[PDB]
């Protein structure tokens, strides 16, 4: 029933608002039209060590930037935790069946909502406070330069599909009502949630965007490219976590960021 | 309008029937035991393998030479089906070559489901049949080679697709915007997206109760995506360890990253 399709859509949106503080809408405003305070290079970034009150900080500049993205990342995890529970069905799953769920599906929606805070040339931080250049952080040493480059590339294609809040909601429920995702104990009633899903998601997009033909299907080619990206990610993160990482990181810290 | 998409669903099933000698219809009547076709000769140990060069036509190379082979002639078949999906042809040819380049592995590995079950895998045009068991107890480097091809191919064949889908499927397949070194995407992307539309009616018109296996099958585009990764840096072993086998040039040049 289109009625409920449509029912479904507005529940997801109304969580989604609540759930993620830092919307797209909102995101939108603070780079087009207070006003962020810009990371360009070394001196500003020092300089915005001043200004902002990062929560990262612990008492290399490479390695506090990446920090600061994990930091970010975890809160991230919560936030998406929250959402998730508000998907109809999602808390009646097998409750080892839920943490699968999100333990693959946090990824996929962190890239998917980065791209919210991002242009071509760079990256809101802290609640929109700042605003770390793309430059810049393609400017850092060998492995953590090439850790935002692929997540900008993936950006700029999603961005341009111009998706809202009430589309990115419907779509954040499919990524995380996945089937495929390994150790799953029960799949029936996750693609059964998820058909319903992708059916709203289907109309949502047709009302939204009835010029765009095929969106649908653009935005179900999008879940490829996060995958991809998601395994590039785990594999560079991997060198990271073994080599520089757990060198300078307090064991507990490490505990936290153990992803 | 639908009736323009349904007149490319049919150029297109017509074009994979004359492009593609092993249809998946004609694979499953003989992995079924159907009387339309013939039973294949069973590949399962070293003795048999020995037994079925006799009738049919190291030897994990040479069932690696063969498989390799097949990988050849399967691009030809691709090679020729793109031809005739309207717009390929008259794109830039330096992105028709680009389009084959990354597109006929996701292809290959499509269609080898076809060829696939559980148990094994068809070879020799249907004449033949090896086990899965069997090429996963082949030497180090290529028992691995056709494992995640058979794990693919189980969850791909759930989808139940038949040729008519698969036809629209390879090409939208083909006619990807995406690939690495496009000098006119737009163009590309227009033909996938009316593709993409003849794809989504097909699915709705011939699996009426199969709810979103349009969704469904875009998704396994990332299955197909591990596939040649896994597949390449696999080659690559081969490259360093035997210097002594050699690599047809058409593979050579898909290969060329």
């Amino acid at each position: 029933e289109s009625a409920d399709l449509r029912a479904l859509a507005k529940h997801l949106y109304d969580s989604y608002i609540k759930s993620f503080p830092l919307t797209k809408a909102k995101a939108r405003a603070i780079l087009t039209g207070k006003s962020p305070f810009v990371i360009y290079d070394m001196n500003s970034l020092m300089m915005g060590e001043d200004k902002i009150k990062f929560k990262h900080i612990t008492p290399e500049v490479a390695i506090r930037i990446f920090q600061g993205c994990q930091f970010r990342s975890v809160e991230a995890v919560q936030e998406i935790t929250e959402y998730a529970k508000s998907i109809p069905g999602f808390v009646n799953l097998d409750l080892n069946d839920q943490v699968t769920l999100l333990k693959y599906g946090v990824h996929e929606i962190i890239y998917t909502m980065l791209a919210s805070l991002m242009n071509k040339d760079g990256v809101l931080i802290s609640e929109g406070q700042g605003f770390m250049t793309r430059e810049f952080l393609k400017s850092l040493r060998k492995p953590f330069g090439d850790f935002m480059e692929p997540k900008f590339e993936f950006a700029v294609k999603f961005n341009a599909l111009e998706l809202d809040d009430s589309d990115l909601a419907i779509f954040i429920a499919v990524i995380i009502l996945s089937g495929d995702r390994p150790g799953l104990l029960n799949v029936k009633p996750i693609e059964d949630i998820q058909d319903n899903l992708l059916q709203a998601l289907e109309l949502q997009l047709k009302l939204n965007h009835p010029e765009s033909s095929q969106l649908f299907a653009k935005l179900l080619q999008k879940m490829t490219d996060l995958r991809q990206i998601v395994t590039e990610h785990v594999q560079l993160l991997q060198v990271i976590k073994k080599t520089e990482t757990d060198m300078s990181l307090h064991p507990l810290l490490q505990e936290i960021y153990k992803d």
